[PDB]
RNA sequence: AAAUAACAUUCUU
């Protein structure tokens, strides 16, 4: 027949490039993946008219969507920075549309357009689940079981479906009856037990601390698992590590892949360890403890990974480490200087380093800290972003010890590196940083007066804001940090009635916008 | 059968 026949060929061509690119080991290659997974979505509307768009073609693209998810992320964390939010940026619109693209594909289903395997519902479902859509992976799996066409209903209850599945069962019901007789059939059976079966009902005992028969489940999945596909390894073995509130069972775990223990390659996931040192800390108490796990992920990471990795590491310690040190700046001090040597000894410091230990220093309410990181990231020769001017500005909100003039200081350095980086215009979070600096401090002081019972910042804000405007990203960043900013913080109610006829008295000096 | 993907520091509008 072949009336689709050259939209179906370029199909199999564009899917399977795609996914060649995804799972081997800017640039044309990078380009031709993501222009391939347009053109195959393209084609995608047009063929599924078409009765030859079989549950394989499908069920190729469903996975191509999700390894687009994967590389998205992925490039999210290699940039030196996260892009501002109300700019443009690749990685929020990508995502959207491999959203949108997986929603359609969905829907299709649900009505039974196209069909698709157990391959393709699998990826479907957890490619909604990285979108955190949980409620909606559990409508879309039990839909699938009143569905017209049975062979794709059939591919919604197939055990590696089931083991996805089940996770999500498990946090909504609680129930472990399902479990627990699944457990009772898979010990013993001889039969082929799919490897995401064991993985899924693994996850469910490590959140119920049947921890025996989460270990002895991994046993069999270990001695059953081929090499190529192992990742359902990797998978449960940071279960352990971050999901399991026994913290003596997690540290093992973690332990395995600092002194690289196990017969298989494993990444140590840094939301894995995220998620480890904050079970530490909510349940112990203990920052030695937190601080130890630390230490050991940075000198495992090393230079290896992405400076963005590192940066959430760091974030999940410095917030622990300043909730622990909230009442006492001296043994704070001196333990940071610790943290810093120790820092030094592993690798070169990144900027984010000291970027979320000054956010979090805020806490303290001193300057000396403040002087202290900004000196640090020439002593250190740091690569310097924006998000260290934005934030340096930001800590004059923290403090007393500053006039008009440092905050003037601040902000002119800041509109000067925005313009030395080739940034067009200015963003939200560089009027955020300045309204945090002024409007919140004073609002701040305000209301410690009324609950007790360079004169003026808020002048020099309603200054800069007019000076500036046009420079703004968008001219509704006036209306947002005047008239708006003043529905959150009242004090600037009081400004405002006169913000038409103000005069501006600044110096700026740009150079690339 | 077709595994695995770190959602980072600065951003209420
Ligand atoms: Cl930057």
């Amino acid at each position: 027949a072949s009336p689709w026949r050259h939209e179906l060929l370029s199909f199999d061509e564009c899917v399977s490039s795609a996914l060649k690119y995804s799972t081997t080991p800017k640039n044309p290659s990078f380009a031709m993946f993501w222009d391939s997974m347009g053109r195959a979505m393209e084609l995608y509307y047009s063929l599924r008219e078409s009765p030859d768009f079989n549950a394989y073609r499908v069920s190729r693209l469903i996975h191509l969507l999700h390894n687009g998810l994967r590389s998205t992320r992925d490039q999210l964390v290699k940039l030196s920075r996260k892009p501002d939010y109300d700019s443009q940026s690749f990685h929020k619109e990508m995502m959207n549309f491999l959203c949108n693209s997986l929603k359609d594909i969905s829907d299709d289903i649900l009505i039974g357009k196209v069909s698709v395997s157990g391959y393709g519902a699998t990826h479907l479902l957890t490619s909604f689940k990285e979108l955190s859509f949980d409620d909606d992976c559990i409508r879309i799996w039990e839909a699938s079981k009143n569905l017209s066409d049975e062979t794709t209903s059939q591919a919604f209850q197939e055990p590696k479906v089931v083991g996805f599945m089940l996770p999500l069962l498990y946090a909504k019901t609680r129930s472990l009856t399902e479990p627990n007789e699944l457990y009772n059939q898979i010990i013993q059976s001889k039969e082929f037990i799919h490897p995401n079966l064991y993985s899924g009902l693994i996850k469910v005992f490590i959140k119920a601390e049947d921890y025996e028969k989460a270990l002895s489940l991994f046993g069999q999945l270990c001695e059953k698992a081929e090499v190529r596909n192992y990742g359902y390894l990797i998978e449960t073995h940071l279960s352990f590590i971050g999901d399991s509130k026994n913290l003596t069972l997690a540290e093992s775990f973690f332990d395995k892949i600092i002194n690289d223990e196990m017969p298989y390659k494993i990444i140590l996931q840094v939301s894995t360890v995220n998620s480890f040192l904050q079970n530490i800390w909510k349940a112990q108490n203990d920052f030695d403890h937190v601080y130890r796990i630390w230490e050991k992920a940075v000198k495992f990471y090393g230079n290896t990974v992405n400076p963005g990795i590192l940066s959430s590491l760091n974030n999940t310690f410095f917030t622990i480490f300043f909730e622990n040190y909230i009442n006492d700046n001296i043994n704070g001090f001196r333990k940071l200087q610790e943290i810093i040597t120790f820092y030094s000894g592993v690798k070169k410091i990144d900027e984010p380093f000291f970027n979320v230990m000054l956010t979090r220093a805020s806490i303290w309410h001193e300057r000396s800290i403040i002087d202290f990181i900004d000196k640090n990231y020439t002593l250190y020769h740091i690569p310097r972003t924006i998000i260290s001017y934005r934030i340096l500005l930001k800590s004059l909100g923290s403090i007393d010890n500053t006039n008009n003039e440092e905050i003037l200081d601040r902000w002119l350095e800041l509109v000067k590196k925005l313009n030395e980086l080739g940034q067009q215009y200015i963003a939200n979070a560089d009027l955020s940083a300045l309204r945090d600096a002024t409007v919140v401090w004073s609002q701040s002081k305000r209301d410690e007066k009324v609950f007790s019972a360079s004169e003026d910042r808020i002048e020099l804000y309603l200054k800069i804001l007019k000076r500036y405007t046009p420079y703004f990203r968008a001219t509704k960043q006036v209306y947002r940090y005047t008239t708006g900013c003043a529905e959150s913080y009242p004090i600037l109610n009081e400004y405002l009635s006169g913000y038409s006829d103000l005069s501006a008295e600044d110096i700026p000096v740009p150079q690339l916008h």
